[PDB]
């Protein structure tokens, strides 16, 4: 199982990882992806997971868009997780770089609370432009299931921990 993760909460925890080297050494059941609407896997976690997946993740995310349309910002659906985890939830939280709504990002967390547990990223953090600090109190405070966080940035998670509330 999960291995080196620090206890948040009673339910959340965090590892300064690379989230596909984690989900290749885990499988888990569900590895969350940091989706946008569109599922392009581009960058930033999306880009890195769907790579490990050798462009599977990308191929299945189009024809997931072609039958269904976009997703909501702060919403999410459920895909193969392909060599990575049984499942991926993509769950698009809101990026501020491309000016959405940060009142989205519970919304975005909410979606976790469907799995018992879970592999995942900081939703907005990263290059959607949010605070980090912010996402990491939003994930612990909507969350009720299982997640394991995995920040990739070593500055990033050793500031996370030690301002953590
Ligand atoms: O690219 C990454 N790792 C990886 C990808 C493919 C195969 C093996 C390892 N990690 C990463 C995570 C978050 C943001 N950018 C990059
Ligand atoms: O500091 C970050 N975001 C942020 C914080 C405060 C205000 C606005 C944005 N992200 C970040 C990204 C990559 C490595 N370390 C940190």
């Amino acid at each position: 199982s999960f291995s080196g993760y620090l206890k948040l909460t009673d339910n959340v925890y965090i590892k300064n990882a690379d989230i596909v080297e984690e989900a290749k050494k885990v499988k888990p059941t569900v590895v969350v992806n940091a989706a946008n609407v569109y599922l392009k896997h581009g960058g930033g976690v999306a880009g890195a997971l769907n790579k490990a997946t050798n462009n599977a993740m990308q191929v299945e995310s189009d024809d997931y868009i072609a039958t269904n349309g976009p997703l909501k910002v702060g919403g999410s659906c459920v895909l193969s997780g392909h060599n990575l985890a049984k499942h991926c939830l993509h769950v698009v939280g809101p990026n501020v770089n491309k000016g959405e709504d940060i009142q989205l990002l519970k919304s975005a967390y909410e979606n976790f609370n469907q799995h018992e547990v879970l592999l995942a990223p900081l939703l907005s953090a990263g290059i959607f432009g949010a605070d980090p600090i912010h996402s990491l109190r939003v994930c612990v405070d909507t969350v009720r299931t299982n997640v394991y966080l995995a920040v990739f940035d070593k500055n990033l998670y050793d500031k996370l921990v030690s301002s953590f509330l």
